[PDB]
């Protein structure tokens, strides 16, 4: 029942934003208190393993080299001191733009016949 609006130590209720020139990025709300660094990991299936970081004056971290048709998964983190915050994980596609890809159907269905 009573369940008031706080916020934990590192990002959280992370959204994928829309890309911009087939550009993938990361948002993430600040809490209350600013962390000093943001751990963010990124991998997939078959694809390969990408590591790096960002200050705590940043909200958002742009990843670029992602295989457009390939799910990225990228886990946030908040280091505050010798702990760590909760992790944020967020799925979202490097491909949301294309002609007659996503709109259009492009099947082609090919019943011939003969006798």
């Amino acid at each position: 029942g009573s369940s008031g609006s706080s916020g934990p130590d590192g990002p959280t209720q992370l959204r994928a934003l829309n890309l911009t020139e087939g550009f993938a990025v990361l948002h993430w709300k600040p809490p209350q208190n600013p962390v000093d660094t943001y751990d963010i990991q990124v991998t997939a299936p078959g694809a390969p393993p990408l590591q790096a970081e960002t200050p705590g004056s940043a909200v958002d971290y742009p990843l670029h080299d992602l295989v457009l048709h390939t799910n990225y998964t990228a886990t946030v983190r908040g280091l505050r001191g010798p702990n760590l915050t909760s992790p944020a994980s967020i799925t979202f596609t490097t491909g949301l733009e294309a002609p007659r890809d996503l709109e259009a159907k492009e099947v082609t269905p090919s019943g011939p016949s003969s006798g």
